[PDB]
């Protein structure tokens, strides 16, 4: 999965033509770790379909304030440059694609 920071943010994220699904995580995140296979794993089963990234609350602050995002792990939901939808904690690959499911 493609990294995006306070840099290309702008470009991957707002300006994506397909639905895009972002998971902020950090390295001293231990429930991050158990979705991160998630993650990947849906992002090539919808490739073409939907863009995922992933951003390091460590490096990237500026955006975790912008959508006020406290807590980790959350994953994000975007289209056409607005935020559709905030899920917190471990979440189960079903669930995730019930959501991707309602935006394509």
């Amino acid at each position: 999965v493609q990294d995006v920071n306070d840099s290309s943010w702008k470009e991957f994220v707002l300006e994506s033509e397909v639905p895009v699904m972002v998971d902020f995580w950090a390295p001293w995140c231990g429930p991050c770790k158990l979705i991160a296979p998630v993650i990947d794993e849906l992002a090539k089963e919808y490739s073409g379909k939907i863009a995922v990234y992933k951003l390091n609350t460590d490096e990237a602050p500026g955006i975790a304030t912008q959508y006020n995002i406290r807590s980790i792990p959350t994953v994000l939901f975007f289209k056409n440059g607005e935020r559709k939808e905030s899920i917190i904690g471990a979440v189960p690959k079903s669930t995730l694609t019930d959501s991707i499911e309602k935006y394509l």
